[PDB]
């Protein structure tokens, strides 16, 4: 077993390789997109993780695409997150904040001014996002057609990432994870399917990767490269965003560029929940050749698959999603080969304590 051995992840040391994947749960307070004490309890319960990666969290109000997703842009949000990180640290845990801009996976009703959300191009996502009804319950609603960002608005987006990372540092997070996956704004620029721009932010892979690399450079300069992770989903299709006709080459280009910045980690979301073709060991080897920091894998991993690939030297850590929803002490359960609690997917999104903080540990 290597799963229960330590790993240096940039500025922090994880005591094990069992990480909590970023998991949107849509339980924040509105108005204000404010994290809550209940969210604090949930994260605290999971503090034995090698690393907790938070739910996706808005860099700005414009970034919002889901009712109930938290922000890290306002004073009230910063204060609330400070309490949550303090609780995780009281239990000797480590926590990263996942930072996103949802771009076109959003709805006008939750945007500033009730206006169309923004993206690389004016193309509808053709999916749904999660809003709230008049009683605060989660509902699924078709995405609004976005507006293409003007060239002159791009520096603002970079600055919003920079500022959110500054705020993350003040809020007591150990690391930040840039959400460059799953069809959200950074991925909308990366993908030729969602990016039809003719300026320097569209066309070639160098141009499509330009925004994400500008963000990486800004956040490394704001804090430190060893505080910065990035999540990518560069092989396959995610929320209708494919990775284009040269997905492997384009992925390896991006990864070679990221490596130059000396960032803490590369987190690869390998498939969506509906599944897809597995990563080849040859592709994994090509990623290792190009990236010199920690590599985290995710997507329907079992402990067995995680040990296999860590043992093979191809990845360093595994982020578990749904098993972490259901097992606050997943580390201990995996280490002892104990049964896991059953999952209740009906309470993944929205609601309250039920299906959130009521999954038990092995022992009380
Ligand atoms: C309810 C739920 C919410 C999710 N929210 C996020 C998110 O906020 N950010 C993200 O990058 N991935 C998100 N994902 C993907 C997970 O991080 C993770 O990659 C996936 O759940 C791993 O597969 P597993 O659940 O089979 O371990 C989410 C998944 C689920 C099931």
């Amino acid at each position: 077993e290597k799963l229960f051995t330590p790993l240096k992840v940039g500025a922090v040391t994880a005591p094990n390789r069992v990480f909590m994947a970023p998991l949107t749960r849509l339980r924040s307070i509105e108005p204000g997109d404010i994290p809550t004490p209940l969210m604090g309890e949930y994260y605290r319960q999971r503090a034995s993780a090698g690393l907790i990666i938070s739910e996706a969290t808005q860099i700005s109000a414009q970034a919002k695409g889901y009712a109930g997703a938290p922000g890290l842009h306002s004073p009230e949000q910063i204060a609330a997150w400070k309490k949550i990180t303090a609780g995780v640290h009281a239990e000797d845990g480590r926590i990263a904040v996942q930072l996103w801009h949802t771009g076109r996976i959003s709805h006008s009703s939750i945007q500033p001014g009730g206006q169309a959300p923004v993206s690389a191009s004016a193309l509808n996502a053709n999916t749904r996002t999660s809003l709230r009804d008049e009683n605060g319950n989660a509902i699924r609603v078709d995405t609004t057609t976005p507006r293409a960002l003007e060239l002159d608005e791009i520096p603002g987006i970079v600055n919003d990432f920079r500022q959110a990372v500054a705020n993350a540092r003040e809020a007591g997070f150990d690391l930040v994870e840039l959400h460059s996956a799953h069809g959200y704004l950074l991925h909308q620029f990366l993908s030729p399917s969602s990016n039809q721009r003719t300026d320097q932010y569209g066309g070639s892979v160098e141009n499509r990767a330009r925004l994400v690399l500008e963000v990486v450079d800004a956040v490394c300069n704001e804090w430190s490269a060893d505080r910065i992770g990035i999540r990518v989903s560069p092989i396959g299709t995610f929320q209708n965003v494919d990775n284009g006709p040269n997905e492997e080459a384009d992925a390896l280009y991006l990864i070679e560029e990221l490596a130059k910045r000396g960032i803490a980690y590369l987190h690869m979301s390998e498939t969506d929940l509906a599944g897809g073709k597995p990563y080849s060991e040859a592709f994994r080897q090509k990623v290792r050749e190009r990236f010199h920091g920690v590599i985290i894998g995710a997507g329907a991993y079992t402990a067995e698959k995680a040990e296999d690939l860590i043992g093979k030297g191809l990845i360093d850590a595994v982020a578990f999603g749904r098993d972490y929803i259901a097992n606050p002490d997943l580390v201990a359960r995996l280490q002892k080969k104990a049964e896991l609690n059953p999952q209740r997917p009906e309470s993944f999104y929205g609601g309250g304590a039920e299906g959130y903080t009521d999954y038990p540990s092995l022992h009380h």
